[PDB]
DNA sequence: TTCTCTGTTTTG
DNA sequence: CAAAACAGAGA
């Protein structure tokens, strides 16, 4: 059991290693930059900053294999949520 | 609907 | 192992 300290916090983690890694979240620093352009957004993690990068490119990686299916995402999470929703992979 | 945040899982 | 990616929730 790994519990976070802090304020109304105490949740729990499987590791040590990312207790200290789930600071980050009580702390305010951003120090991931998107690397467009002039775009200021920040992150703390670096997966917000990977999937973000495509709201500036379009690009939409995440293609749903199920013979004739032919639906494709921009974010993770929307290409989980439709496997889930309709059993393809 | 689009997208970001984050705890856990997978990959290398 | 550490980094990348996922899957979920939800702003
Ligand atoms: N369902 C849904 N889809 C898309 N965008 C949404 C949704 N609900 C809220 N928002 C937006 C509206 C806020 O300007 C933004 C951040 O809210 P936060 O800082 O409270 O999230
Ligand atoms: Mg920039
Ligand atoms: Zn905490
Ligand atoms: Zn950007
Ligand atoms: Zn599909």
């Amino acid at each position: 059991r790994n519990i976070c300290p802090i304020k109304g916090c105490g949740k729990n983690f499987f590791s040590h290693k990312y207790l200290v890694q789930h600071q980050r979240v009580h702390s305010d620093d951003r120090p991931l930059k998107c690397p467009w352009k002039g775009c200021k957004m920040t992150f703390k993690w670096a997966w917000s900053r990977t999937e973000h990068i495509r709201v500036h490119t379009g690009a939409r990686p995440y293609v749903c294999a199920e013979p004739d299916c032919g639906q494709t995402f921009r974010f993770v999470s929307d290409f989980s949520r439709h496997k889930r929703k309709t059993g393809h992979s």
